[PDB]
């Protein structure tokens, strides 16, 4: 009754490359809450501002157990080049194969340029500690977007 989405079963199972080079799965993050928060492109603008404002923001997210998940499809080393520049003290999961970005529905069409153009739409999901989606944000504007997300967290928890 709490879901907003309901994910492929084997989404939670998916092996999650992250900065670092270690896997994540989401279900390795049972017992606490995660912040999936998707962004286009490392280190444009947009996708700097909103990892920035997440990375200020840990100690409020640890107060509350929660962990915080960045995806985009860049590659590890994009990721690693990013997190290292803007100090990023949390994962980025390099979603290459957009295996979790179509799980989350974040793959959003538009025509434009005469043709049907597919592109990461900025969004960002709460999941619970058993793993429910529980709160989504889609077409996501940056600003003030990583304290909604923790004030609707701190709502929830
Ligand atoms: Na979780």
């Amino acid at each position: 009754t709490d879901a907003v989405l309901e994910l492929p079963a084997a989404t939670f199972d998916l092996p999650l490359s992250l900065s670092g080079g270690t896997q994540t799965t989401l279900r390795a993050h049972a017992g606490h809450w995660l912040v999936i928060y998707f962004y286009p492109k490392d280190s444009t603008p947009g996708c700097t501002t909103e990892g920035l404002d997440f990375n200020a923001l840990l100690p409020e997210f640890d107060k509350a157990g929660a962990k915080i998940l960045g995806v985009s499809r860049d590659s590890v080393k994009s990721h690693d080049n990013f997190s290292a520049k803007q100090g990023f003290a949390f994962p980025l999961v390099s979603d290459g194969d957009e295996a979790l970005c179509r799980a989350f529905d974040v793959i959003k069409e538009k025509n434009m340029y005469g043709k049907q153009v597919l592109g990461i739409e900025r969004s960002t999901f709460l999941l619970s500690p058993e793993g429910q989606v529980v709160q989504a944000w889609r077409k996501v504007k940056v600003a003030g977007h990583a304290d909604a997300v923790l004030a609707a967290l701190k709502a929830h928890a």
